[PDB]
């Protein structure tokens, strides 16, 4: 159903421990955001591209539709 790139978390927990607000790339398949991304631009792997989305404490929970919920087309 939905999976969160653990490979991105392994790098975001490091940014949450030092306090660095950088970006974390991902290349799995159903890459989704998490709570640890509330201050990072993680390039979630949409299946073909890495979209570095700076997640806040409200866009996480899906994958990127919460960061780009601007209707369709």
């Amino acid at each position: 159903g939905v999976f969160v790139d653990d490979h991105l978390l392994e790098k975001v927990l490091e940014l949450n421990a030092k306090g660095e607000k950088r970006l974390i790339k991902t290349w799995s398949r159903r890459s989704t955001i998490v709570p640890e991304m509330v201050g990072h631009t993680i390039a979630v792997y949409n299946g073909k591209q890495h979209v570095p989305v700076y997640i806040t404490e409200n866009m996480v929970g899906h994958k990127l539709g919460e960061f780009a919920p601007t209707r369709t087309y």
